[PDB]
């Protein structure tokens, strides 16, 4: 657990590819070179091991000994660190780069007094980890690169002349990921350096001095994230990939060998949904149901997604202008909930585990309960062995799945390879802990992906974490596992650019409270800030995905300027009303039909819905989802307030009629607004006026101007129904 490492398992990477080779009193000259090559990473010393490279330790001309001597006078004037010309048969060190990864160090009695020589020495060794190894995982990349650039523009003009070569300098702009393709014999060239300076002791502290956060990269990548490397080399090694498979498969070679050809076909059909038979849902259609279904155009519906629609299609034809109808609707409304292949992964993740949620039938929703708990029961071997220590579980991923949104930038338009940079850092934003309420279906290997594919995971798991083998190299896992960001960064692969995340699983607890303890303190404020029982409960947090960690972050800003645009009046009157009906602000991530909130009130379920954000007058609750893109509305908080203007039209008709109860845009004055220019704002306002009033509302409250004198411009009479209600709700 500490002395148990370094050196007594380094005696061992000594043995093995340290080879010496010297004259004469065969001792201290081995101590200096041990002792040299000690202040070194260990990990970087196996890595040489794994791309197969030996070293030497000579006396005299290093080359003149038989690894050395091919290379002809093509390759004979060496460059040293300072950028001087010590030349080969006059040098003390080299590091032959080839297929055959040699290197070579001349002995010495002790590098103690000396300092600038084991400089030199550690600086070839890192021309060797920034050009024979690093190079074959693609590294140094993007995270290296902004340490480059922050040198290059800074205050002092001097950390640079430390390690910049005599042209990294001078180029004109900050240096592209394109440039450590045309230039990279230079950006080695330079992490180089800063390995040397930051192994050389008494060089340290000058590279503490002159190089900024040049410092701090080998700090954090020489003391914790270097393994991270170790390992992926090591994924790319066959024996080896293989080696781990077989050792993972073995821990579980009798889990599986004991499995009912109904708990097999139980975990397939997990694996792939299935789609219902047309059959099937002709005779089960009924009298009046399936005659109706013969006059339906189809697409005439708004709903109804195409892949769907495409499908009821076929019925018409297996049975044998724009207004539609309602009480069709409500027949093409119910078949949408026959229509749904049935997915027990895709169940769980829409529900976030509440699996008893009154979201779906009932003849189905019991059958994914039997199922599942069936499924968490075949899952009782943890992976936890004594085969091996931490398990790298790898996992491939569409950025969708946790915000569409930022999907719709995250790549970039001209050259889908690359991933525009911006969009990147408001993802790695507030990303922190992750969980995952379905069965996650990991590879053991990495293996490559898919397109909407971009997102790389590489989950360290609980010796605990319960997991099952699977025959073709993956792992499925428990359901409502803690996991938790340990460090994003971007990452070039297969003539490719992915996002790799590094996630260490945890209790769910770990992460299930740090949410309540956050939920807490959200409200523990935003109560003060609006004159409220500090003891209430106005937000709320109903969490259980892969993003977790920002659906709560974001609820913070999207209050946080849902204030800094609305007279702190109108918003406390209001709010009141809400916080009067056990209203709520749910921040969530679990499809909308599955919130409390919008189906205690449903009369039949095929009337719930779904979508970016909702109201709901009975409960007074604001919806919000949080994985997805209302009709290109840039930001969540927007969203948010359109529903706010629902609240709004709420409590003026309320102070209407105190009791009868009606939305202010039921009003014979607001239709004859509605009418005229009621359908001059967005495409989604030419709805109905409740809908209007709550578009037309939103940007008359937008954070852009420019979206508020429009509704003035083409919505004038408008603009001053809404801003009446205000002044009016304002007084109340
Ligand atoms: C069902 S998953 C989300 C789908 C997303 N949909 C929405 O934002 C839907 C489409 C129609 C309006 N949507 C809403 O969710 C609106 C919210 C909204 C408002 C304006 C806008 O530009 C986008 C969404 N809900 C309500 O008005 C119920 S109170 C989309 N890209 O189609
Ligand atoms: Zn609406």
């Amino acid at each position: 657990e500490r002395n148990k490492t370094q050196e007594e398992h380094l005696k061992e990477i000594m043995k093995h590819i340290v080879k010496i080779e010297v004259k004469g009193e065969e001792a201290v000259k081995k101590e200096a070179a041990e002792k040299l090559l000690e202040k070194v990473p260990s990990d970087v010393l196996e890595m040489y091991k794994a791309i197969g490279g030996k070293i030497y330790i000579v006396d005299g001309d290093i080359t003149k000994h038989i690894s050395l001597e091919a290379l002809s006078e093509d390759k004979k004037k060496i460059k040293d660190i300072y950028g001087k010309d010590a030349l080969l048969h006059e040098h003390y060190v080299y590091a032959k780069e080839g297929y055959e990864p040699v290197l070579v160090i001349q002995s010495s009695e002790d590098y103690v007094e000396n300092t600038e020589k084991a400089l030199n020495v550690y600086y070839e060794i890192g021309k060797i980890l920034s050009r024979d190894i690093l190079s074959k995982i693609n590294q140094p990349y993007q995270k290296f690169l902004d340490v480059l650039n922050t040198i290059k523009n800074a205050s002092d003009s001097d950390g640079q002349d430390l390690l910049f070569t005599n042209q990294l300098k001078e180029h004109p702009t900050d240096f592209s990921v394109e440039f450590l393709e045309q230039n990279s014999n230079e950006v080695q060239e330079v992490f180089a350096k800063a390995f040397a300076y930051y192994i050389e002791p008494q060089h340290r502290d000058v590279l503490q001095l002159y190089a900024p956060e040049a410092f701090n990269y080998m700090d954090k990548f020489n003391e914790q994230e270097i393994n991270l490397s170790l390992e992926e080399l090591k994924d790319q090694r066959m024996l080896s990939r293989y080696e781990k498979w077989e050792k993972i498969k073995q821990h579980y070679q009798h889990w599986s060998d004991s499995l009912s050809e109904e708990g097999r076909g139980l975990l397939k059909k997990l694996q792939i949904p299935i789609e219902p038979k047309k059959d099937d849902i002709i005779h089960s259609l009924s009298q009046e149901e399936k005659e109706l279904l013969k006059r339906i155009q189809i697409d005439s519906s708004d709903f109804l997604s195409t892949e769907e629609k495409e499908f009821l299609k076929k019925l018409q034809i297996d049975i044998r202008s724009n207004p539609l109808s309602e009480k069709e609707k409500e027949f093409l409304k119910k078949l949408k909930l026959d229509i749904q292949p049935y997915d027990i992964n895709q169940r769980l993740q829409d529900t976030g585990g509440l699996i008893d949620s009154p979201s779906i039938n009932l003849d189905v929703r019991k059958q994914y309960k039997r199922d599942i708990q069936n499924i968490d029961a075949l899952l009782h071997q943890s992976i936890g062995s004594t085969l091996y220590n931490k398990i790298y579980l790898y996992e491939n991923m569409n950025i969708n799945n946790l915000t569409a949104t930022l999907g719709a930038d995250l790549v970039d338009s001209t050259d889908n390879t690359k991933i525009n940079r911006g969009i990147f850092n408001e993802f790695k934003k507030n990303f922190k802990y992750s969980i995952s309420s379905n069965y996650m279906i990991v590879d053991i290997n990495e293996r490559p992906a898919l397109d909407n594919e971009r997102l790389k995971w590489r989950i360290q798991l609980s010796p605990d974490t319960r997991a099952g083998y699977l025959e073709n190299g993956k792992l499925i896992l428990q359901r409502n596992i803690g996991l938790e960001i340990k460090d994003v960064q971007i990452i070039k692969q297969s003539e490719k650019e992915y996002i790799r995340i590094d996630a260490k699983v945890v209790p769910k607890s770990k992460i299930d409270t740090k949410i309540q303890e956050a939920q807490l303190n959200i409200n523990q404020e935003w109560n003060k800030a609006l004159g409220l029982p500090k003891y209430t409960k106005l937000i709320t947090f109903n969490v259980h995905n892969r993003y977790a960690s920002n659906i709560v972050e974001s609820a913070y800003l999207i209050l946080n300027e849902w204030k800094n645009n609305i007279q702190s009046d109108l918003i406390k009157k209001v709010t009141n009303y809400l916080v009067d009906g056990n209203g709520r602000f749910v921040f969530t991530d679990i499809t909308l039909p599955n919130i409390a909130e919008q189906y205690t009130h449903q009369d039949e379920i095929y009337e719930q819905v779904h979508s970016k954000g909702l109201y709901v007058p009975e409960s007074r609750s604001i919806l919000l989802h949080g994985p997805s893109k209302g009709v290109e509305l840039r930001n969540d908080s927007e969203g948010f307030i359109h529903e706010f203007g629902h609240a709004v039209d709420d409590y003026a008709g309320y102070l209407l009629d105190k009791n009868q109860s009606d939305l202010v845009t039921n009003s014979k004055k607001f239709i004859d607004i509605f009418k005229e220019e009621g359908s001059n704002l967005t495409s989604y306002g030419r709805t109905n006026e409740a809908e209007f009033f709550a578009e037309a509302f939103r940007l008359m409250h937008s954070t852009d101007h420019a979206e508020r004198l429009k509704v003035q411009k083409n919505a004038p009479k408008t603009f001053q129904f809404i801003n009446d209600q205000i002044k009016f709700i304002i007084n109340s």
